[PDB]
This record gives structure tokens, C-alpha cells and sequence, in this order.
């Protein structure tokens, strides 16, 4: 679990989103894994602006933080899951480091800020949404 909070939004794993997330929808996308829905807080974190391909992130199933060197966005070929069919999901940065189901949510930032959250994982792999392309996060 986890999300970023940013301005008046709230970023999200789609296949994660509660019921208020719904109620309070601002944008989706199931290619992405993603789903940002609006607070009344203002809330805590800032956006990464940048190519960074290094980075930290934090790992639930350990109570630890641990550096990656991670892969360009890009369409990645996600195996079905009760979630989601079998599908490409786009935007998807790939890097070899530890992850569980349970560890979805998880931040991954570099020295610019937040760059995108735990998405996907396996076999001594972790996959994270990236979310530096949405400008509108930040107005
Ligand atoms: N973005 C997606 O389509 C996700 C949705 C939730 C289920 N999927 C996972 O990759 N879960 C997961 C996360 C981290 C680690 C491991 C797993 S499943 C296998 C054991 C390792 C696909
Ligand atoms: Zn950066």
C-alpha cells in the first residue's frame, strides 16, 4: 500500500483505489496501473522534473529503503493477474531489487523528488509507475 500526495491530489495504484477514490476521480488510466483522485488537504510531497535512472525506494516487505538503477518508461508485457488480463502497461520502469504483492504504493525518489511508485514485481525484480510526465500534478 501507499500513495503521493501532492497539491490537491492523491496518486494511487488503480488496482488499489477505495471506494472514496472513486467518489473523488480526477483521472485514471489502466494501461498505467494508475488512478489520481482529489483531497481537501494539501498534502506532503513534490514531483521529480527530470531523466534521473537512479534512485531510492522504500520496500514494505522489508521496513527498508533500498537503491535502484532502473529503465526508461516504457510498454512492458504484465502477466494476467485478478486485477488486470494479460496486457502491455505503459510507462512502466523496470529494476532489479526486492518486491512482494503487499509492496505496491511504495515511493521511489531521486534528489528531484517523488518519481513514481511500486507497480509490479517478481523474481528479484520491482516495478514502479513513473508520474514526472503529469505537469498537471503540480498546478
Ligand atoms: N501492475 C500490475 O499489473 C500488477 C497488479 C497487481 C498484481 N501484479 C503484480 O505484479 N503483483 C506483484 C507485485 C510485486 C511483487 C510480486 C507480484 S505478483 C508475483 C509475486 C511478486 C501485477
Ligand atoms: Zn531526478
Amino acid at each position: 500500500s501507499g500513495a503521493i500526495y501532492v497539491g490537491n491530489y492523491r496518486v494511487v495504484n488503480r488496482h488499489l483505489a477505495t471506494h472514496n477514490d472513486w467518489a473523488n476521480l480526477v483521472w485514471e488510466d489502466s494501461s498505467r496501473d494508475l488512478l489520481v483522485s482529489s483531497t481537501t488537504a494539501q498534502g506532503c510531497d513534490t514531483i521529480a522534473r527530470c531523466d534521473c535512472q537512479t534512485g531510492v525506494y522504500y520496500c514494505s516487505s522489508r521496513r527498508k529503503h533500498y537503491p535502484v538503477s532502473f529503465s526508461k518508461p516504457s510498454l512492458i508485457f504484465v502477466e494476467a493477474s485478478e486485477y488486470y488480463p494479460a496486457r502491455y502497461q505503459s510507462h512502466l520502469m523496470l529494476a532489479v531489487g526486492h518486491s512482494e504483492p503487499g509492496d505496491c504504493g511504495g515511493i521511489l525518489r531521486c534528489q528531484h523528488g517523488v518519481v513514481g511508485i511500486v507497480s509490479t514485481g517478481g523474481n528479484g525484480l520491482v516495478g514502479f509507475a513513473d508520474v514526472r510526465d503529469l505537469l498537471w500534478l503540480d498546478e
